[PDB]
């Protein structure tokens, strides 16, 4: 064999997807998809036609890194509906970060 067990793909990208569009309702899934349709290109029938994941892939396609975290947060700031993506978002990039806690 090669490897054991391996599971590296993007844990940022995972967090995006689970925790930022699954959790994201008509009120924001039609903005969130029009201002990021200035970034990747997108329009008003492939905001229709692409789904969920897709624009997930493009957000960490076009934003490696955190930024990819940032930038849909930052978008998604000033929603109070959005409270729970924004703490979470913002929670999880924390936890990645050195620093153990619970103790």
């Amino acid at each position: 064999g090669s490897s054991g067990s391996s599971g590296m793909v993007n844990e940022y990208k995972k967090i995006l997807l689970l925790k930022g569009f699954e959790l994201m309702d008509d009120y924001h899934f039609t903005s969130i998809k029009s201002l990021l349709a200035y970034d990747l290109g997108l329009t008003t029938k492939m905001q229709e036609e692409y789904n969920r994941i897709k624009i997930t892939d493009l957000m960490e396609k076009k934003f490696q890194g955190v930024a990819c975290l940032d930038k849909l947060i930052e978008l998604a700031k000033d929603m109070p509906s959005l409270k729970n993506l924004v703490n979470n978002l913002r929670k999880e990039k924390s936890k990645v970060a050195s620093g153990p806690s619970s103790g």
